[PDB]
Parts: C-alpha cells; sequence; structure tokens
C-alpha cells in the first residue's frame, strides 16, 4: 500500500547525495572532453544536451554509471526513412561532415569510428580517465569513459536537426488534454536529434528527442504551477521513481541468467508518459494518491507486456515491444513476475 511505496521513496532519498557528487565527477570530465573537442577537432560544433535521467531528478540509483549525449549542429539535414521501420532514417543534406559521406548518405559508421578514436586520443591529455567499450548496441551509446576507474559515463553523439520533425511523429506527443495543443507547438517548434542506431549492414540514425522528455517531466502539470507550491504538489515523478526502481529490483533477483536483460528505463519512462497522456488532471495524481497513481501506472505496464505493444511516444508505429525486438516468452515472464507483485502489495518492496 501507500505506506509501502512512501517507506520506499524515502529509502531511494538514501542515494541523493552519493548520486549528486558522482555527478559532479561526470561533468568534470565531460566538460575537460567537451573543451578538446570544440577547441580543434573534426567534431568543434560540438554541445552538450544535457538530457537523461540525472537532469530529469529521477535518477534514484546506480551512481556508478550515467548517460551522456553530445549534440553536434549540422547544416540543413534531408531524411530518408529506412524501409518502414519509422524511426530509423538515412541522413542526406540539401559542409564540415563531407568526410563522413559515401555518395549523399552520411555515414553512421565513419563517424562513430572518427568519433571513437578522436575520444581515445584527447582522453589520454585527460586525469585518471579512459576509454573502454561495452556492447555496441547499434552505435549508441558511442564510446564509454571510466572516471577514475569507477565511474561509467555512455557517451551518445547525436546530429541536431533545425528542420521540422519527421512525418513519423506527426500523430505522436499526444500531449494536447494534458499540457495542451499550444504547448504541443512550442515543442515540435524545437530541434530533434539523430543517434547513429543499427536497424537490425546499414548507415542509419534513429530519432531521439531526449531533450523533449526531460522539458515535460520537469514541466509535468496541467497547471502551469504544479509542484510549485504545496497545494499542487503532485505524484507523476514519485510514481515513475517508484516503477524505475521495481524493474530495477526485478531484474537484481536475475543477475545469473539475466532473463529481463532485454527491458529497460526507458520501456518504463514510455509507459509512463503514456499513463500521463491517460490522465491528464492534476486531480489524477494528487500526492494522496500516491497508491492508486501507481497502480495505474503498473496496470498500464502490464497491459503493454499482454498486448505486446509499447509505442514510442513521439513515434507511434515504432512497437519497443514487437517480437522482433522482445522475444515473446520475455514479455510474458514479466508479466508474471509484476502480476505477481502487484497483487501481493509488492514484496519485492518490503525490508
Ligand atoms: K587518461
Ligand atoms: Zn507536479
Amino acid at each position: 500500500g501507500a505506506s509501502k511505496l512512501r517507506a520506499v521513496l524515502e529509502k531511494l532519498k538514501l542515494s541523493r547525495d552519493d548520486i549528486s557528487t558522482a555527478a559532479g565527477m561526470v561533468k568534470g570530465v565531460v566538460d575537460h572532453l567537451l573543451l578538446r573537442l570544440k577547441c580543434d577537432s573534426a567534431f568543434r560544433g560540438v554541445g552538450l544536451l544535457n538530457t537523461g535521467s540525472y537532469y530529469e531528478h529521477v535518477k534514484i540509483s546506480a551512481p556508478n554509471e550515467f548517460d551522456v549525449m553530445f549534440k553536434l549542429e549540422v547544416p540543413r539535414i534531408q531524411l530518408e526513412e529506412y524501409s518502414n521501420t519509422r524511426a530509423y532514417y538515412f541522413v542526406k543534406f540539401k559542409n564540415p561532415l563531407s568526410q563522413f559521406l559515401e555518395g549523399e548518405i552520411l555515414s553512421a559508421s565513419k563517424m562513430l569510428s572518427k568519433f571513437r578514436k578522436i575520444i581515445k586520443e584527447e582522453i589520454n591529455d585527460i586525469k585518471d580517465t579512459d576509454v573502454i567499450m561495452k556492447r555496441k548496441r547499434g552505435g549508441s551509446p558511442a564510446v564509454t569513459l571510466l572516471i577514475s576507474e569507477k565511474i561509467s559515463v555512455d557517451i551518445t553523439l547525436a546530429l541536431e536537426s533545425k528542420s521540422s520533425w519527421p512525418a513519423s511523429t506527426q500523430e505522436g506527443l499526444r500531449i494536447q488534454n494534458w499540457l495542451s495543443a499550444k504547448v504541443r507547438k512550442q515543442l515540435r517548434l524545437k530541434p530533434f536529434y539523430l543517434v547513429p542506431k543499427h536497424a537490425k549492414q546499414e548507415e542509419t540514425w534513429r530519432l531521439s528527442f531526449s531533450h523533449i522528455e526531460k522539458e515535460i517531466l520537469n514541466n509535468h502539470g496541467k497547471s502551469k504551477t504544479c509542484c510549485e507550491n504545496k497545494e499542487e504538489k503532485c505524484c507523476r515523478k514519485d510514481c515513475l521513481k517508484l516503477m524505475k526502481y521495481l524493474l530495477e529490483q526485478l531484474k537484481e533477483r536475475f543477475k545469473d541468467k539475466k532473463h529481463l536483460d532485454k527491458f529497460s528505463s526507458y520501456h518504463v519512462k514510455t509507459a509512463f508518459f503514456h499513463v500521463c497522456t491517460q490522465n491528464p488532471q492534476d486531480s489524477q495524481w494528487d500526492r494522496k494518491d500516491l497508491g492508486l497513481c501507481f497502480d495505474n501506472c503498473v496496470t498500464y505496464f502490464l497491459q503493454c507486456l499482454r498486448t505486446e505493444k509499447l509505442e514510442n511516444y513521439f513515434i507511434p508505429e515504432f512497437n519497443l515491444f514487437s517480437s522482433n525486438l522482445i522475444d515473446k516468452r520475455s514479455k510474458e515472464f514479466l508479466t508474471k513476475q509484476i502480476e505477481y507483485e502487484r497483487n501481493n502489495e509488492f514484496p519485492v518492496f518490503d525490508e
């Protein structure tokens, strides 16, 4: 019940200082690397995009792991959808990237290879930081830093396009009844990002809207003053934290076979945004209703698992839970675990 969930939230707060201290160390190294790249390199136009769980104020664990995005301002990009994937594209131009062009198409593999080598090069001049390599993951994260051989920092390179968003997003970002049609128009005037990502041989890039995800989470109410005063304290962020923690704790129980390896915090975050669409009123997220609101989040996530459908919040035809991405057996296994936990008041949360 809600008392147990409040106790979980209190336990998560115990880690706040370790996470923010580690975030400061990451920022020091990231800033140093950025300055090396901007001064003189093939990536002079690089900039820091402050996106991800820490900047959304929902990173509640893993102080030795951070995800960082670098953006690269590029001239006007023309996109070509890869097959009917909706989220993966070839990048053409209508420039300082000609080196990575093959014909008209900007090569993600060439850009990624240059990026990794250049970062390796600059890191040799930076204190107690080394480049390590994790699983390629289609090209994003591009490269991993290890700081004082403790903190792993995944760095993603993203091209910034200031053009209007691709057609596949036309029916996405269904925030009109929650955050307003005015806000949806405002957000769609912002740039979008392209991250090098294999689509599952090809030089494809995947759309990224991490900056918009941050904006929503940090300005998340129907009321503009949601969470700015004691009368409008909602539980949206608490629910996302509890959903992330639920998944983390379930994965912890299968560290041997890693049966839940295909599931990510991004799945939980995406499902959470859909529940915000379904429950657009701040009165549907009253902090006094934490237990009901968390149940709303858990039951919607269960629905996604059972129906094998979790639409990307910005690209509705990109199904994160399609059997091409996550096998049916894994989704059924997670359904059984979450079903049991929900029916028993989340004993995974017991002390
Ligand atoms: K070094
Ligand atoms: Zn709020």
